[PDB]
């Protein structure tokens, strides 16, 4: 485990990174959060946080819809990420959670938000799953994705993961790495913890932001890279379940997930069942960008030391 | 605030009733819980927990769907409720939360449930809102109720309250005590924290358990009372929004809510705008039962001292 976490402006022993059970955060999962990765480059001896700004922008914007006042400005939270990476002396890849959470209730009504707000940042060392090279199996879920006008999947909040937990538990129980949820219009949305893209007739295709998905930072990154580097704009259109059986390639992306090739869906082979060239190409760009090997994209990276 | 709470088999100072931020409970709101009320009877000097068994039965059954192993048997949790009421020396009405929660992750996948499980019980003194006598205003919500095959409202888990928080925040922002959500079939489901019933053509009517509601203990109680005492079985049928404008009465029920008469919906007067006779009658029965004044129903009550 790591030595420290960071809460409300200071590093503190990991041991005592705690919320009272009566806080809205602990009880309801009412924490708005961002997953952020830092990538270690051995040649150079540097750690690069990836697109922290896009993450912080999304947190601040999501806080509006929740009527949640940030406990401190995002600039200070940026400072926090730095303090935390450094206090733990991480010399490898790191997964971070940066959170703004509701605290103790200020009101007789327990379902109304409070003004008592805090922030914390957690990081743990991680390394790349061999599944990134191998490819994974997915199944279609029996669960339907939560809807925008009910519990918006566009807000990355602790509470919104129940829909994910059910889909993901079922997938694993049935022998798959993950599953694909249809939304209430019967179209492809995403996977419990990652956006889904496919290749058909030479084009990269992904569901639009109205398909009940989170608007992934990694998704947006791949869209830019496909456009700028492969001269292949990603087409955002609704997708059907049965298209995945005929696509040339399918793969998933997100901060934690990185880029995961999907080689079987419900045990049907995607294309010829191998990791596809577009996937590989996008993996090469993405790993290149995040580790700081491609100068053109350097302004996405925050050096830590 | 109360002096103690109860966690994992023991009373401990309220101050240190805490979860680590990395627990599934803290982060996702992955706590299965029951609201339970204890009622103080001044003549007699006794505290009666109401229908604890029905609450414990629902918790254990809900734990199955979540693949959550109870940390201890329900009999021990019953013991816990007693220990806690007594350690705090409560001599008035009490609201309790009894919770089984997921702890630290045992698995690389953060969306898969762990076997590290605990339980806790919280209680605070409360007293009856004057709104029980006055009646409240409701509005129809712009938010739609979460669905069974997405995030089941039948499971009372921390995480499932986001849908409630949004509806309830909006209600209060707009000058109402609460709101009524339609489900995805466009029918009446419930209110953020209470089931809804109405009276039309002399009959008490409530949405069925397939309208995306929690199967309320208070709901079931009122159904028995209406049947046994008023000779008026509650009819369980879908209800439309526009029926509430023409009903003779509307009222809400749940543990925390008790029985709340609803005298306006979207500022339209329900019936003649006064608390209705059926509501009053059901309030009299319900307050009679819970405080231990009606011997016929004594076996619903658990005496504490
Ligand atoms: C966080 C998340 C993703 C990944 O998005 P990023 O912004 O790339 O981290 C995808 N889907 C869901 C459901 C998520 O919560
Ligand atoms: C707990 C709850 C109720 C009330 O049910 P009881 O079993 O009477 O306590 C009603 N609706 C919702 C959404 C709830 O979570």
């Amino acid at each position: 485990p790591p030595r420290y976490g960071w809460m409300n402006g200071q590093c503190i022993p990991w041991d005592q990174c705690s919320l009272h059970v009566s806080t809205q955060a602990a009880f309801f999962g009412a924490s708005l959060f961002e997953g952020v990765r830092a990538y270690w480059n051995a040649e150079r001896e540097q750690l690069y946080v990836f697109r922290l700004d896009e993450h912080l922008r999304r947190l601040e914007q999501s806080a509006k819809m929740l009527r949640m006042k940030l406990s401190m400005p995002i600039a200070d939270i940026r400072q926090g990420v730095l303090e935390l990476l450094r206090a733990n002396e991480f010399r490898s890849d790191v997964h971070l959670y940066v959170a703004s959470y509701f605290g103790i209730n200020h009101d007789p009504d327990p379902l109304f938000p409070t003004d008592d707000t805090g922030v914390y940042v957690t990081g743990t060392a991680v390394s790349r799953l061999p599944l990134v090279h191998t490819g994974i199996s997915a199944c279609m879920s029996s669960w339907r994705r939560i809807s925008d006008d009910s519990v918006p999947p566009r807000i990355k909040i602790g509470a919104n993961y129940q829909n994910s937990r059910l889909a993901q538990t079922e997938a694993r129980v049935n022998g798959y790495h993950t599953s694909v949820l249809l939304n209430s219009r019967g179209k492809v949305s995403e996977t419990p913890g990652a956006c889904l893209l496919m290749v058909r007739d030479g084009r990269v295709i992904s569901p639009p932001v109205t398909a009940d998905i989170l608007e992934s930072v990694t998704r947006k990154t791949l869209m830019s890279l496909s456009e700028a580097e492969l001269d292949s704009p990603v087409i955002e259109r609704d997708m059907d379940r049965t298209e995945l059986y005929i696509a040339e390639e399918v793969f998933l992306c997100g901060t934690i997930a990185e880029i995961l090739p999907v080689t079987t869906i419900d045990r049907i082979q995607v294309g010829d069942g191998e990791v596809g060239p577009v996937t590989r190409r996008l993996q090469e760009l993405y790993f290149g960008v995040t580790s700081g090997q491609l100068e053109a994209y350097k302004s996405w990276l925050l050096p830590v030391y």
